[PDB]
């Protein structure tokens, strides 16, 4: 899996720990083993969410299986729990992208997952 | 909807108010209220568009729904024209990916879209 | 085509020549024109690969067709090779996301490649 976190909040309000956080909240949502799982987090950017630029999120979640109604309900409750904890934004200022991703369309290791 | 830009202008050549416009001209255009609208603009990328790296942008609209054809046309002439006014970025230097996205994933408020 | 990489790896380990390399090497993969090339290289993030904060490189690449199970193992191959020898990033900490676009689903030059 790969998350990835676009922000406006400053890159001072990104807590120590926060990607390994991520890394093994997310190896658990999903099931994955850690060692699959990528974090990504990018502070400081120029964003707005309904045309205000209070503190907000632009996500993403890649991952070859382990998508779904259920299952990315359970991500959105986690993650907007970290991100609101952590980096205090509020949930309804965060948007995720989820993607179910193919095998044979992402590359590892001089290879894909096919 | 979440448009996103990435560009190699200058931050300083990104006018004031352009979030702003980002946001009234895609909710007019997506038939989506604003308050629905998120827009995040990257700039002083490092990139280069077909071996060059005069202006240019890399693009994303993903939305759930109001994404066809004949849409997508219409948003291509919307966002070219305002990226070449605002940012002086040749439409022949612009790609924008859309992404029709289904509700169910879509994270938002600790659930989904669905 | 797109290609984006998002690194750790820090600015100046980027060499100067790596924009055009990826751009050359796209070009003879795909089979597509340089002119059609588009690539875009982010150093220094923040992100882990497996927990790790070791470099690393979450990419991708978008293509109006060529996509495909034979195909993405060579292009990752060849990522993978150049990530390694021009970044020093081992190719087991390397993600790359292979989208198929659908050519209405392509914004450029005020239309879409439909």
């Amino acid at each position: 899996p790969m998350f990835i976190v676009n922000t406006n909040v400053p890159r001072a309000s990104v807590p120590d720990g926060f990607l390994s956080e991520l890394t093994q909240q997310l190896a658990q949502a999903t099931g994955k083993p850690p060692q699959y799982i990528a974090v990504h987090v990018v502070p400081d950017q120029l964003m707005a969410f309904g045309g205000s630029s209070e503190p907000c999120a632009l996500c993403s979640l890649h991952s070859i299986g382990k998508i779904g109604g259920a299952q990315n309900r359970s991500y959105s409750k986690l993650l907007c729990g970290l991100l609101a904890e952590r980096l205090r934004i509020s949930p309804d200022r965060v948007y995720i992208n989820y993607a179910d991703m193919n095998a044979a369309n992402v590359g590892w290791n001089n290879s894909t997952f096919a």
